[PDB]
């Protein structure tokens, strides 16, 4: 397996993280068993590390499930680390990492060893190694119920400095989360294009893989936006780069 | 009593955030045994509730105590979440709530019921309500030792938009962080005065309290410094003022 095995004390970062997050939820739907949700996310535990399907995580999904406020959806790609500090533990905005379900999983890896109960340690399998690993079945899950539950304004945050370009056409926002979209609630996509300080501007708002991905929506019948650096985001950005021109301030 | 009751799922946090943090210490001091932190912790709670020292935390710490880099403490008052997003969990600085030991109780309330031996999860005293309460004890004993290990170039963090003044001469880092700063492993202390955006400028470097902050410092012959709204921390606060005056681009 070419990639990180199974993360160390898996379980009681799992049932830390979930009880946590309980506390987020409004009282209504506060009522979240974690002792069930990992028993459910579990099941994939005790399978073979490349016969785990989406599917295998629907009851993990059931009793984790919980909505998801109106304009508040946040998507990406390539961005991971700078999501997560924007949307600020939900506070500005709520990405899947910051909704129950993948709020438990996020970083986090693993699968059950090739031929043994006992969890793999050493290495995972990854798209390559075999389609079907533990890690990709789940976030293809995670990714249709986000997208599924998604209303109001859409965001997209994607890094424009990426040397494969902003829109990987094969991925799980193109692959999972687009094709998951309701229209019928939704009033309209924005897409942040981010560039790193002074990095690279690869692609930006209407080129190359922007195209492609404006032109989808489009003939999806979405109403579209694209905002190249969304200042809020490339503020957060300068906190690391106070003295360099593109951060300094009038 | 008066504050708030131990949290719901004390155990399953504390255990969670544990073994999260372990992955960010450096091989060397990762061998961390979470399960006899809580064990030690735990010490405290089966006592009266108004009978809890600082002392009754010292395996606690002895078994959750590792090192601080040189230069990267970060100590304050009045600014608790500003602080915790600029620390940015290790990345920029090393607060209290980013060490191991105060990791584990950041935010957390706890205490055993008056004369029940279960958790009280309904009220837990104040200092008003007896100055030997489980959290406060707790708090004092974490300072000592995050001051105790502190070095280099020591950052602390005040908010000049304080009504009472940004230098609370009764508070932990009056009281119990200053007294344990260890002169000959430290070079100088560097003070930010952060204000609110647009906010009110209740005092700046050099006034009100400040004065006697700096003339405290300077009697015990450390090297002081004060910086009016640091750079990096009022990027940081702009994130959510984006369109104000104050946070405009040049
Ligand atoms: O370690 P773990 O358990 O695997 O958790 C993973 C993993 O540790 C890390 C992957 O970073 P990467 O740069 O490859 O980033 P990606 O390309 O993988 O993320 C882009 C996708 O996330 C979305 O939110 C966007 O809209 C888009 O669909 O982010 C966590 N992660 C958080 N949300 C997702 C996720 N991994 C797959 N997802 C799929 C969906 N939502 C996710
Ligand atoms: O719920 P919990 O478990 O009680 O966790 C507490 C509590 O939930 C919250 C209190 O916010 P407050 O504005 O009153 O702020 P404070 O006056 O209480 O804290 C300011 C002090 O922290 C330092 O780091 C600064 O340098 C200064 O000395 O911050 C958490 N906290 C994190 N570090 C500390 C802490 N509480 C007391 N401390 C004392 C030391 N380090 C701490
Ligand atoms: C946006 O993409 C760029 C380029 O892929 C990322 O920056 C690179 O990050 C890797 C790993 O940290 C480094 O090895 C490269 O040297 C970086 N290149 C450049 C030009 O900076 C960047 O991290 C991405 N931004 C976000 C928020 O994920
Ligand atoms: C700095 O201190 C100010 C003043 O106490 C804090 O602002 C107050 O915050 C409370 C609670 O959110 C509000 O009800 C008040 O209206 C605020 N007053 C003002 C003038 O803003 C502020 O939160 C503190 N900053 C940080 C980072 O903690």
């Amino acid at each position: 397996w070419r990639a990180e095995g199974t993360s160390a004390h898996l379980r009681d970062i799992f049932l830390g993280r979930c009880a946590e997050y309980r506390a987020l939820l409004s009282p209504e739907q506060r009522n979240k068993d974690c002792t069930a949700i990992w028993e459910a996310f579990k099941v994939a535990l005790d399978k073979d590390p490349c016969s785990v399907l989406p599917s295998d995580y629907d009851l993990f999904i059931t009793l984790s499930r919980h909505s998801i406020p109106r304009d508040k959806s946040l998507f990406w790609e390539n961005s991971h680390l700078l999501v997560n500090s924007f949307a600020d533990n939900t506070r500005r905005f709520m990405p899947l990492s910051d909704v129950l379900y993948g709020r438990v999983a996020d970083f986090l890896s693993w699968c059950r060893q090739k031929a043994d109960s006992g969890l793999d340690y050493q290495s995972c399998p990854t798209s390559e190694d075999c389609e079907n690993n533990p890690v990709d079945s789940f976030w293809k899950r995670a990714s249709i119920q986000y997208s599924k539950d998604s209303s109001g304004v859409i965001h997209v945050m994607l890094n424009g400095s990426e040397p494969t370009g902003a829109y990987p056409i094969k991925g799980f926002f193109a692959d999972y989360e687009i094709p998951n979209l309701q229209k019928e609630k939704i009033t309209r996509i924005e897409i942040w294009v981010m560039h790193e300080i002074g990095g690279p501007n690869v692609e930006s708002c209407g080129e190359g893989s922007m195209k492609v991905l404006e032109k989808r929506l489009k003939d999806m019948g979405f109403q579209y936006s694209c905002i190249n650096d969304y200042r809020p985001v490339k503020l957060l950005q300068c906190v690391d780069h106070s003295t360099h021109p593109d951060c300094a301030l009038k």
